[PDB]
C-alpha cells in the first residue's frame, strides 16, 4: 500500500532478490530491488556520513556515503519524483536486522526541502543530539531515542549488543510538501551520520533514508532484507 | 490553563483592561495586559511586517512592526523565557474581531528556533495552500486559494465579520529550550494586511508561543485576541 522512495545503505547481500554480491548503497523507487547500486565498503565500528540530494530541474536523485579515512561510495539515478510521490509526504530513517545483526545507530540527521516559485516555502530541521522524549519524531517499531544523545533504529541490549529480527523507524512529525505543480524548483537534501558495529559472522541488514505517504507504517514482516520499507521483495 | 507568550498587534484601545488609549504593539507574558507597549500607527489597507527576536543570552524579547512608507513601532522587554515556557511548545498566529472588525490576513510567516550546545527548526510560508497539511487551523481560521491565511471570518464579497476568532499553529512541536544548551534563540516574521471600512478597526493580530496542546480559550473574541480566557 505505502509509496516509498529510499536511499539504502545495504550491509548484507541477498543475491536472490537482486542484491549485488557485495555490500552496497542503492536508490529504491517503490521497490526493494534497487534501480541503481554501487559497491560500498562498510567500515565496522566507524562513524559514516550519508548525503542525499535531489532537485526537480536536473531530476537526478544522488547519494554519497563516506567514512573519515576518506573512502566513499556514490550512486545517482534519473527520475522525476513528481511522478512517483504524493504532493505531501513524511521523511524518515529506517533500519533492520534479520538473521544477522548490527547496531543501527543514528548520531545526527538533517533535512531541507524547498519549493521556489514563478513568482520560497521551506522546511528545515537538524538533529545533532537526540533526546529521550523526542516530541518532534514519530518512533515506529523497535526505534528508541536514548539519553546518550543518539537515535537507535534497532534493539540494542543493556550490555550494548545488537539484536536480530528487529525493525525500527523514525519519521519527522510534520508532513512535508515535497512538490507543488506550480513551483519552478522543488529540491531536497538530507544528511545523516551513523555507527554500524557488529562482532557477528556478517553484519545485516542496513539503514535507509526514505520518503513516503504521510500515514506510512512498518509493513507487516519487514525485518531482515526488506529494511522496514517494503511488504515484500517484488 | 494554557501558558502564553505573545507579541500583539493591538488595533483597538480597551482602556479598562489596561491598554493604552491608542493602537499599540505589546509584549504579553501570561496575561493580555502587556508588560510593555509602544504606540503603533496601523495603516489601513496596507501590507505591514512584524519581526520578533529572542535569545537566551541577552534575555530580551523584542519586536518591530513597519509599513512600506517606513514608519515603525518597536517594543522590548527583559525576561528569561526559560522560567515562563515549557520546554516543548507550539508556535502560532492568532487574531480577533469583536464589536468592531477588520480583515486579519496573513500573507507570509517564517520561524526559526535553535538550540546550540545545534538542533534547529525553520519554516517559511510565502504562499499558503487550500489544504495546508503542516498547519493546525483553529476556530474561524482558513487558508484560501489566493495563497493567504485568513485568521478571521471574511464573507464572500470580501468583508470582515465581527465576533470572530482564529488561529494557525505550526504542526510540529518545537523544542524552545534545553537546560544544557548555551544559546536558545528564536525569531519569527510575518506580513499582514489589516483592512476595515468600519468606525474603528478591531481587535488585532498576535504571534504566540504556548504549551503544545493549546486551544482557543472559551469566549476569547474581541479584546482577548484568542489568547486568554480572561483579562487578568
Ligand atoms: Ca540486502
Ligand atoms: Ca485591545
Ligand atoms: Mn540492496
Ligand atoms: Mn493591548
Amino acid at each position: 500500500a505505502d509509496t516509498i522512495v529510499a536511499v539504502e545503505l545495504d550491509t548484507y547481500p541477498n543475491t536472490d532478490i537482486g542484491d549485488p554480491s557485495y555490500p552496497h548503497i542503492g536508490i529504491d523507487i517503490k521497490s526493494v530491488r534497487s534501480k541503481k547500486t554501487a559497491k560500498w565498503n562498510m567500515q565496522n565500528g566507524k562513524v559514516g556520513t550519508a548525503h542525499i540530494i535531489y532537485n526537480s530541474v536536473g531530476k537526478r536523485l544522488s547519494a554519497v556515503v563516506s567514512y573519515p579515512n576518506g573512502d566513499s561510495a556514490t550512486v545517482s539515478y534519473d527520475v522525476d519524483l513528481d511522478n512517483v510521490l504524493p504532493e505531501w509526504v513524511r521523511v524518515g530513517l529506517s533500519a533492520s536486522t534479520g538473521l544477522y545483526k548490527e547496531t543501527n545507530t543514528i548520531l545526527s540527521w538533517s533535512f531541507t526541502s524547498k519549493l521556489k516559485s514563478n513568482s520560497t516555502n521551506a522546511l528545515h530541521f537538524m538533529f545533532n543530539q537526540f533526546s529521550k522524549d523526542q516530541k518532534d519524531l514519530i518512533l515506529q517499531g523497535d526505534a528508541t531515542t536514548g539519553t546518550e544523545g543518539n537515535l537507535r533504529l534497532t534493539r540494542v541490549s543493556s550490555n550494548g549488543s545488537p539484536q536480530g529480527s528487529s525493525v525500527g523507524r523514525a519519521l519527522f512529525y510534520a508532513p512535508v510538501h515535497i512538490w507543488e505543480s506550480s513551483a519552478v524548483v522543488a529540491s531536497f537534501e538530507a544528511t545523516f551520520t551513523f555507527l554500524i558495529k557488529s562482532p557477528d559472522s556478517h553484519p545485516a541488514d542496513g539503514i535507509a533514508f526514505f520518503i513516503s505517504n504521510i500515514d506510512s507504517s512498518i509493513p507487516s514482516g519487514s525485518t531482515g532484507r526488506l529494511l522496514g520499507l517494503f511488504p515484500d521483495a517484488n
